């Protein structure tokens, strides 16, 4: 997260580290054993790591748990991030407490400008490189589509939407991927294209949750 702000200790409690021997990507708990993130972060074995602040420190409030199962969309397309969505379920339920905590499923789509909660251990510079220990934290709105559409021409699918500001100096950036965006207490999307890293014009690119409820809830279903 670009121009963002550090979040305060386990005020997000939904939102996950995904840990392959470090941390690569991020994600949402949605119930207490499942987890969405993004199809592009697929690893065959995938620990989650909850209830983090300091991803560096063990603090006492974290839980790890491994991943039992991982299942992206089966229309994700890899080259163009299409149905950029993932589904974990955790091999042991989630113990749900003041640090660990689920995020609503959206009951609708979120309109252009909408405030919404964007975060995550990602990058935090523009300029180079520097991946912090504590989580961060972004307000951003909820952009009109043609906005999102002259910002990646032939590239917004149905299955996308932006949050950002096209002016640049507040964005996702490389490793906040699959991570939560909220808005009005609901997820409304998962970091996809987190490469726009605060520059102009490039705004970043989230998979709309709100398409994908009833695949996430059979999803559950089939695999309960
Ligand atoms: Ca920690």
């Amino acid at each position: 997260i670009v121009g963002g702000y550090t979040c305060e200790e386990n005020s997000l409690p939904y939102q996950v580290s995904l840990n392959s021997g470090s941390h690569f990507c991020g994600g949402s708990l949605i119930s207490e054993q499942w987890v969405v993130s993004a199809a592009h972060c697929y690893k065959t074995r995938i620990q989650v790591r909850l209830g983090e602040h300091n991803i560096k420190v063990l603090e006492g409030n974290e839980q790890f748990i491994n991943a039992a199962k991982i299942i992206r969309h089966p229309k994700y397309n890899r080259d163009t991030l299409d149905n950029d969505i993932m589904l974990i379920k955790l091999s042991s339920p989630a113990v749900i407490n003041a640090r660990v905590s689920t995020i609503s499923l959206p009951t609708t789509p979120p309109a252009a400008g909408t405030e919404c909660l964007i975060s995550g251990w990602g990058n935090t510079l523009s300029f180079g490189a520097d991946y912090p220990d504590e989580l961060k934290c972004l307000d951003a709105p909820v952009l009109t589509q043609a906005e999102c559409k002259a910002s990646y021409p032939g590239k917004i699918t149905n299955s996308m939407f932006c949050v950002g500001f096209l002016e640049g100096g507040k964005d996702s950036c490389q490793r906040d991927a699959g991570g939560p965006v909220v808005c009005n207490g609901q997820l409304q999307g998962v970091v996809s294209w987190g490469h726009g890293c605060a520059w102009k014009n490039r705004p970043g690119v989230y998979t709309k949750v709100y398409n994908y409820v009833d695949w996430i809830k059979d999803t559950i279903a089939a695999n309960s």
